[PDB]
RNA sequence: UGAGGUAGUAGUGCCACUGCCUUGC
């Protein structure tokens, strides 16, 4: 390069910190903002206490840039309730605006903004990661003049390429921050050093994991080994002859580094020790950009890319600037929610989804055809005792080598909605036990299949059974689901109409082919648990909440009593077919998955956010932790919705070989 | 003795496989 052209890049590169870029004055409103938040929070939050960490206190972004803050909540204080109770004092108090949720990112945040200063802000919790980083970012800038125009033209840069914004498939900011200061360590005549010393002792390439950094004290990088050594390093090396170079030096030195020195896509851009970092050392891919953030040793912060065309664009970005400093003219690959393809921008997905009045003679046909459809799948006595008998059978063969063992039925057969055609499950009570049994089994001569899963959620032995020519699966000491199941048989011996609708949906469920748990669909207990919560939502009563009228097991169970302890007995007026076509109409519309959890456990709703699954979900009522939904990928969860709605579209309209035959048909359904 | 993410494989959306694993009541 040349130092004229060096000089008149760096003109323009402190104009753009000088205008749309953070200067005293903004760091000292942004401060005044954090003491109005304070105020705000003094009563309510008086133990916690809030952090300016981002952007804001970085002085690496731009005046427009959100106004990031953090709440150190106490150790007793929990990120849920703080967020929750956080957004609501937001929202009571009058300061600040158009008040949101936007806990569904990845980061657990929430979204204001001020009236006065007409500022956006963004609250998140814990992210200690982050601030930490922001801290060293800060004090580097202080320290080196240079780096601050540096990073802030490369995040200018980023923001007018389109590749600042995560959600369009471009890398994080804060990435290219730490880009940037990992090229100001790397290139020749380093003008900082690394807070990870090879002539420490005890060190090595393969312990880079076991060692970390802590925080900045007293302008020294504290770093820790995990007895334990700690080597104290000064950011500055002692070194009064370094390069007098423009800033417009450093930035032209760093296009050329990444655009042609660096391989992107051969090593890892992250700043742990002098020594190139291979790519196979740490495992990690190779295939798109991998950074490591200096406080956090197990995190892959480029993760936000996952496009290979996104990664050409943005190499293609890189020679350009490069070229035109020794931007323009295409857009970017954007990616999307929908199977990482560009379709339509990640806001509106095609994935994502959102008559006559109703007459007498219409709804006693859906009554008729309900209750048709009941009669002809509840099990016959003659099917029950086949049932119990061959798990009888079973049992007895398998007392041959295991003495004193107890198989008992569980789910639809016993204990649970019948019906025809389902798969029996049974549980056994007494990884090499589950592969014995296996073995034992397959010592049989009735049943001939035998396929082990030892890997799933539950061990489970599944088998075919010729002689009733029945799906028989054993579960090891599983005992959680016979509760589970007693819990609906309960709620369905309450009233008829639970049992009635119930077997209406596993109808649908079952004709649809969106009841296999194998495949990954969602089995007919998450069905059931669906149909329970709107039972337990709809605007009258039909059957109260049991559950609070290692994990909790204790619920109502007096059949006959109810009245006594429900007050609102007798409630709902409504017929089978109203309350299937309420129950599709409510799934369809006027509800949402993202925002709440299908849980039976209480009465009231239970937001997403609380149980932490960011990203249909459904609680077990008793294992709260447990998600049905979570081996549930996207494209399954969207059949099943469409399946749902395409049923609530046929059972809405009214009509005038079998009447059974006309509904729950697999072709009009899907 | 199976559905989804991750490196790779000769002919050329060309596509089926193969190394590991959360998921396959
Ligand atoms: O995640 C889970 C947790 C529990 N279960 C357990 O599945 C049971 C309900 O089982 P179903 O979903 S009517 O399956 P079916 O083929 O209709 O009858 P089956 O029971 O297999 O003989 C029920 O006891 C519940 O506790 C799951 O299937 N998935």
């Amino acid at each position: 390069p040349t130092p004229s052209q060096i000089n008149a890049v760096g003109i323009a590169i402190d104009k753009v910190v000088q205008e749309f870029g953070l200067h005293n004055e903004n760091l000292e409103q942004r401060l005044e903002i954090k003491r109005i938040m304070e105020n705000v929070f003094q009563h309510k939050l008086p133990d916690c206490s809030l952090r300016l960490y981002g952007s804001s206190c970085s002085r690496l972004g731009f005046k427009n840039s959100d106004v990031n803050i953090d709440i150190q909540f106490p150790a007793i204080m929990s990120q849920p309730d703080v967020l929750l109770l956080v957004q609501e004092c937001l929202k009571n108090s009058d300061s600040f605006i158009d008040v949101d949720a936007d806990f569904h990112a990845r980061v657990p945040v929430v979204v204001c903004r001020e009236k006065q200063s007409g500022l956006l802000c963004k609250v998140s919790a814990g992210n200690e990661n982050a601030c930490l980083t922001t801290k060293h970012l800060t004090a580097l800038g202080k320290l080196e003049p240079k780096l601050v125009p540096l990073v802030i033209a490369f995040r200018y840069w980023a923001k007018l390429c389109s590749i600042d914004r995560p959600e369009e498939g471009g890398l994080p900011p804060y990435v290219f921050a730490l880009m940037a200061i990992f090229f100001l360590q790397q290139r020749k005549e380093p003008l900082l050093p690394v807070y990870l010393g090879s002539w420490i002792e005890g060190f090595s390439l393969s312990k880079l994991g076991n060692f970390n950094l802590q925080d900045i004290e007293k302008d020294v990088v504290i770093w820790e080994h995990t007895p334990i050594k700690r080597g104290q390093v000064s950011l500055i090396l002692d070194v009064k002859h370094q390069p007098s170079v423009p800033v417009g030096q450093l930035w032209v030195e760093l296009l050329r580094f990444y655009a042609l020195e660096f391989n992107l896509a051969d090593l890892v851009i992250s700043i742990r020790v002098k020594e190139l970092v291979s790519r196979e050392l740490k495992d990690w891919p190779k295939k798109r950009i991998a950074i490591e953030d200096p406080y956090s040793v197990k995190r892959n912060v480029a993760r936000t890319l996952n496009s290979q065309p996104v990664f050409e664009y943005i190499l293609h970005c890189l020679r350009t600037t490069y070229k035109y400093f020794a931007t323009k003219g295409k857009s970017p690959t954007v990616v999307c929610s929908l199977c990482k393809r560009e379709g339509h921008l990640k806001k509106d997905c095609p994935e994502d989804f959102k008559l006559p009045p109703l007459t007498p003679k219409f709804l006693n046909i859906l009554d008729q055809v309900c209750i048709q459809c009941y009669k002809d799948f509840s099990p016959t006595i003659i099917e029950d005792q086949a049932r119990e008998h061959i798990r009888q059978n079973l049992e007895s063969f398998i007392r041959q080598d295991f003495p004193g063992t107890k198989l008992s039925l569980f789910g639809s057969s016993k204990n649970g909605f019948g019906f025809k055609q389902s798969d029996l499950d049974v549980c056994m009570t007494i990884v090499r036990t589950i592969e014995e049994l296996a073995r034992v089994l397959r010592k049989h001569s009735g049943l001939r299949n035998i396929l082990p899963i030892t890997t799933a959620k539950v061990p489970i032995v599944k088998f075919f059974h010729l002689r009733s020519g029945l799906e028989v699966d054993i579960s090891l000491y599983n005992t959680l689901a016979l509760h589970n199941t007693r819990l609906l048989s309960a709620y369905s011996a309450i009233d008829p109409r639970v049992k009635y609708l119930c077997y209406t949906m596993k109808v649908f469920t079952k004709m649809c082919d969106i009841g296999d748990a194998s495949r990954g669909s969602l089995s007919s207990y998450a069905y059931t648990l669906m149909v329970l919560y709107f039972l337990q939502q709809r605007n009258p009563p039909v059957i109260p909440v049991l559950q609070e009228i290692g994990w909790n097991i204790y619920f109502f169970d007096q059949i006959d009593e109810l009245p006594t302890y429900w007050s609102e007995c007798g409630k709902n007026t409504e017929s089978v077919g109203q309350l299937w076509l309420g129950l599709l109409r409510f799934y369809t519309e006027e509800f949402d998955f993202k925002e709440h959890v299908i849980s039976i456990r209480r009465k009231s709703l239970l937001t997403t956010f609380k149980k932490q699954w960011t990203s249909i979900v459904i609680e077990d009522p008793f294992d709260l932790n447990h998600n049905l939904g979570a081996g549930l990928s996207r494209k399954m969860t969207n059949f099943i919705m469409k399946a749902f709605i395409n049923g609530r579209r046929v059972f809405g309209i009214p009509v005038k070989p079998s009447k059974m035959e006309y509904f729950f048909d697999p072709d009009v359904l899907t």
